[PDB]
């Protein structure tokens, strides 16, 4: 069916961070699109998808950047969909520098912001289902299902 | 109306900063309520709150602390609706623990994080809208009014 | 016999961290469990262990946790006993994250916060015993032992 | 009543962060005393009065510094009793260079590390009541009044 | 006669900050014009001022923003002129955000960074100076007099 | 041809990252030199290289210098040409004392700062190709040809 | 009598700062020259003084200044005198960048650094002292005056 | 002959980094002592260590240490002699913490500090060989042979 959350990032080497907001999604069988997308070096490009996506009936955007980190924000400056922000982790700067870059916008444009990394894309993916699942009563029986999981797995004691 | 929005803040002393979600929830005619919940004076008055917030009606939380800012993190630990963090400005640190203590939460249990201060309250409030937005149909209309006065308005030139 | 400390911890990621705390209360002979208990996935769990620690007979608790760091935290919230705080170090923040999430904690709900990581564990259980040894003269004993042959172990010149 | 806390900081301009320990000490009855020992300025008061805290009945040392804060990690090296450091804020680094200094001791000679500034202050005063409240059942009485009557104080909203 | 270099800035509030850029293109009598340009809020007045301002001969484009500061890199996105980029002061963390978020580019979309506040806004304005004197030498005579009278001008002891 | 771009940097270890740089101004066919400069080591070397470039026909100087980096700031102090300053990556800081070492120029005295590492040493060499390209309408066509291939390479997709 | 110790500063600005400096060496009777000298503005100015430092009969420099701070490594690549750097206090990052741009010196010409504002300017002087106690034995007995005087008035308790 | 530095350090770890001051004195025949003193584990062994040093013949103490890093600071308290600090390089927060733990010193008594690592440890007997050779004309040769060769030695180019 039709792609409900838009994933996009700025390079391949995004993925290796991206790939588990995708994998959440399709567990949690939410029908979405994956695209590469680089604000500074493709910004028409951007700009495009960022201003049809809720005519294409997108309903959030999970995009992820790392460095000089604006293709969050760029997208949320064109869209009125909620617009979620994953910190991809830099080589020098750790992930600081992303997470400062998409953290920190002025207000009236937001971004959803979630921790540096994998830790992120995980949650901006549960982040977009949450939101979903406001309208979704099957979508947030799984999402009940999927926290309920969690919690019981976790371990009593650790293993030595 | 009943709230579909809850504000929920650590302390008197952070309203100075949550007052501007509250201004902007109003000014977009959202219903909501806005309460004071510590984590750590009032750990049963919040795990009450949120684990209760979804049977209430409640669709989105906006949870402002500063510190060791646990608030958004628990009150998302107790519920499976959208939490969105603002990171209020401590004295020391200018809202750094604040904000590392909110964004960086673990795989499993998402918050939605804004910037440091004022704006991230704003902005929690506006994408709180954004999120409201995407069924109802008359708050997108007047969301998207919002945001097109907001681009609108910006001068050309700098007044001297 | 009964444990009179409490090493916790989210995860077993965490062991490798906490494990040198386990050691040291062995090492001093002092009675002890250890557990997982994590603040986001688990967070009923946490109310029940730490609203019950006094009345099980523990005198003190050693938490530790990485990134988004509230299991210390929101046990002191709801124990009146001492928590004392081991700051994981995180991947991507090196335990900055960890630290400030933990020590920034408002006047009124204390952690008491040791170093990032193996020589804070180790020091929250160091720690833990000159609490008790306040009471109880042959640990009390034990610890002064332990703290004479620490001074006279360390040698007088490097070894090139 | 003979002391059993002490509190020590390195100069008069602490004082205005280690009041706040002070008045919580007395506010809950626990006999302290109150001096300026500076690690760098006068090291052999220092070492005196850390090597016969013990004899002198004392149970828990509360110490604050900032800057380059030696004051509770040097205590703590001449005796077996719990230290508890408090950073105080620093003019330049905001109090980081007083925390780091204080947490970061090596495994074998703890400090038990609260926030920085006032909130630590009382923090640290709260933390000694509660390891005297362990051996001292009117003391613990007295803490859990405290406790009790901050949690319930707090307001349920804000006041505009 | 026609601007050789476009002054642009977020908004009202950066403009303390750069009429420092403003009145030293004025000193040396270099023809510009003093924009807001909003990335965030007014994008496509950005697109449409980065990508025509080759063909209006703009020459270099001075780029001022706080906070995370996209401006200056999504103007560089849009045009082959030189952009050079100033970090306004942020509130809370002083610019570091608005540092990174500018000078942290990816490979292929240069900007020029300067310092945090004021002195990076006079220092973009002598270094667009300095790419305009390559190739008109009445300026490069006038920045040269500039230059000289700084160095000259330095007295050689303070005064008290 | 004679070099147009002088490339300086403080020793062997710079080349790892300043060698990015010397590639991108080859393959835009701009004819430079490289050297090595040490701004603490061989400071005599400096002042001689940065007083005599405008005269031995430089247009542009791109310094790159890590740690306590002052190469390219000691550069700009006895040119008039406009000095690019890459921030090479330290081993304890990862590059935050080269970037705040260069970017942090007094007013008065420029360096227009690119990204710490090979991203940074990329970017000089292309923003010292946009400013060659104002007078060189032959490599203004390349540096356009250049972008433009940048833009269309960039996938639509992610690999998995 | 002829100076044997030489404060320079980059500013004016930077006299409120170094003044403590000055004050200390005059209080010990230890002849100086106080003076402005700027590594950028004024870098021939700097290569002349450091280079007829020790011909003029200068033991020591004391160099302070702020944001990137290059007046005391630069100073030292120049003499072969001992040279300690006084980080300024910078109006947006407080020194740090100041901190970072003076310690960081390579292996081969070192700076010894002193604490970011007044205190570092204090101690810088103090150093210096001690440096010139090696050799002058009057000088010696009144710094040992100093310190005793320095470690006997600290007050015993905090007055309220 | 007599020892006129003493090199000293918390502990074996240390060596790593201190060998480099030890390998350069060793180069500038100058006589030193090399030792192990912890200053949180042999407290005692470095009051003794200090307070003795210059009836000893001592003239200058470089010290190096690591996260909470007192040994420096606590050395310099107990002497009049000129201390120099080496920063070393720790685990999780790469020695930033060593670094403002050492140079913070309050005014009146002093450490010169030097880089984080390897290079700080070589500095501080480069800054000590500096010190000694005011007075010792034989030694201030060859410190002015070794400042010269490393000059001559720098390469004119890079190796590709
Ligand atoms: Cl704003
Ligand atoms: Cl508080
Ligand atoms: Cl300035
Ligand atoms: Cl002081």
């Amino acid at each position: 069916s039709a792609p409900v959350v838009g994933i996009i990032m700025g390079s391949q080497s995004d993925w290796e961070t991206m790939r588990h907001a995708d994998a959440l999604l399709t567990e949690l069988e939410i029908p979405h699109e994956t695209l590469i997308v680089c604000a500074h070096r493709t910004p028409d490009r951007l700009a495009d998808y960022a201003r049809t996506a809720a005519e294409r009936g997108l309903n959030v955007i999970i995009a992820g950047a790392g460095g000089a980190a604006h293709l969050p924000g760029m997208c949320a400056a064109w869209t009125r969909l909620p617009v979620l922000g994953v910190p991809v982790e830099s080589r020098a700067l750790k992930g600081m520098d992303s997470l400062l870059s998409i953290v920190q916008m002025p207000g009236g444009v937001p971004v959803g912001t979630l921790a540096i990394g994998a830790s992120g894309a995980k949650n901006a993916a549960l982040l977009a289902a949450s939101i979903l699942a406001l309208y979704n009563p099957a979508l947030a029986a799984r999402l009940e299902t999927w926290r309920a999981l969690q919690t019981a797995s976790v371990p009593n004691s650790p293993i030595t």
